[PDB]
């Protein structure tokens, strides 16, 4: 049985690689950059300047969303979009500094990023198993990561058992710079997460996102 869930475990693995794609973008002087704007982003949500909707704190973990952003409404899937103008528009530094050379790079087409969401993680951060909601996002999801090298799981069905009885389906190892798309199997067939023992140092992670125009909202 266990050499059987192992076959299965490599099969799925194989299914999550068709649909990511990965490159290093992002020089160490164009990440220093980006990092010192990741910064101010944070020192500005310390001193209270953005909307309340736009920051959501939590132990190990902070998130600033721009240009769009989504919650839990009351109760297809539960999640919805803030009223328009809730959030903090998208700053210019991360049109000019991220989305252009992804553009220029052609990893999404020039119009296509409205949201972005910086997730900055401190060590021991964890994510829960989860599918970028269908209804509020079109495909590809991309990301980009910053201050250190980490990991991104697929397959996250260990968060709900037991240690030592099962593991992520896939690690993906997400370094610094690099641009990290998902499409396909690996953005739509099966859940991702982030393990605390994967976060060995600040990790900071832009998320761009296209919204669905029929997006609901709350
Ligand atoms: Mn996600």
């Amino acid at each position: 049985d266990y050499e059987e869930q192992q076959l299965q475990k490599e099969e799925e693995a194989r299914k999550v690689k068709s649909g990511i794609r990965q490159m290093r973008l992002f020089s160490q002087d164009e990440c220093a950059k980006i990092e010192a704007r990741i910064d101010e982003v944070v020192s500005r949500a310390e001193k209270g300047l953005y909307n309340e909707h736009t920051v959501d704190r939590a132990p190990l973990r902070n998130k600033y969303f721009f240009g769009e952003g989504y919650t839990y409404g009351a109760q297809p899937g539960q999640e919805r979009l803030y009223p328009p103008g809730d959030v903090d528009e998208i700053p210019e530094w991360v049109h000019q500094l991220v989305i252009q050379k992804l553009v220029e790079h052609r990893v999404i087409p020039e119009g296509f990023v409205n949201s972005a969401v910086i997730n900055d993680y401190q060590p021991g951060g964890c994510i829960v198993s989860h599918v970028d909601p269908i209804h509020i996002f079109e495909r590809p999801i991309v990301s980009v990561s910053f201050f250190s090298d980490s990991a991104l799981c697929f397959g996250c069905k260990f968060q709900f058992k037991p240690i030592r009885v099962s593991e992520p389906v896939l690690s993906l190892p997400v370094r610094r710079g690099s641009v990290t798309v998902l499409s396909g199997y690996a953005a739509d067939e099966i859940t991702h997460c982030i393990r605390p023992q994967d976060i060995k140092e600040r990790r900071a992670v832009i998320i761009l996102r296209k919204t669905r125009l029929d997006a609901p909202r709350l």
